[PDB]
C-alpha cells in the first residue's frame, strides 16, 4: 500500500519566559510507527501527561538539544505512554544532518520521553539511538535555542516549552 501522510507536531518555545518561536516536526510513522506515536500522543498530552511546560535541559553548540525529561527537568526522568519504557524499534534511519529528531537513552532498548534535535550530521549515534522524525520548519528556532547552551550541556537562560500539540 502507499503510505498516508506523516503526521506533524508543533512546539512553540520560550527563553526565560518569553516567546522565541515554533519549530514544528515531521514524525516518520511510515517507517518508525510505534516510537513516532509515543512522541506524538506526548506532544498532545492525551493520555494524561506529556511535554507542555517541560523543559530543554541539555544543550550542546554545533552537536544537539535535548529535552523531554517532563517529570524531573535534568535527563534524570520522563516516561513513555507504554510504561516507564520501551525497546529500541529498528535503526532504518540514520543522524544524516541538521534537524534530525531522535530518542535520547540510557543504554539499549531504555527509550522513554527524553529526545534530542541534531543541529550537525552525528553518525557515531547511529545504531544506538532511534532516529523517528524531522525539523520540517523552524530549524532557525532550533539555531537560535542551541546558543543557549554549552559544552557541558547547562544552559544559561531557561529553555521551555510554552505550548505543543498537533497541526493537522
Amino acid at each position: 500500500s502507499h503510505m498516508m501522510v506523516n503526521p506533524t507536531v508543533f512546539f512553540d518555545i520560550a527563553v526565560d519566559g518569553e516567546p522565541l518561536g515554533r519549530v514544528s516536526f515531521e514524525l516518520f510513522a511510515d517507517k518508525v510507527p510505534k516510537t513516532a506515536e509515543n512522541f506524538r500522543a506526548l506532544s498532545t498530552g492525551e493520555k494524561g501527561f506529556g511535554y507542555k511546560g517541560s523543559c530543554f535541559h541539555r544543550i550542546i553548540p554545533g552537536f544537539m538539544c535535548q529535552g523531554g525529561d517532563f517529570t524531573r527537568h535534568n535527563g534524570t526522568g520522563g516516561k513513555s505512554i507504554y510504561g516507564e519504557k520501551f525497546e529500541d524499534e529498528n535503526f532504518i534511519l540514520k543522524h544524516t544532518g541538521p534537524g534530525i529528531l531522535s530518542m535520547a537513552n540510557a543504554g539499549p532498548n531504555t527509550n522513554g520521553s527524553q529526545f534530542f534535535i541534531c543541529t550537525a550530521k552525528t553518525e557515531w549515534l547511529d545504531g544506538k539511538h532511534v532516529v523517528f522524525g524531522k525539523v520540517k520548519e523552524g530549524m532557525n528556532i532550533v539555531e537560535a535555542m542551541e546558543r543557549f547552551g554549552s559544552r557541558n550541556g547547562k544552559t544559561s537562560k531557561k529553555i521551555t516549552i510554552a505550548d505543543c500539540g498537533q497541526l493537522e
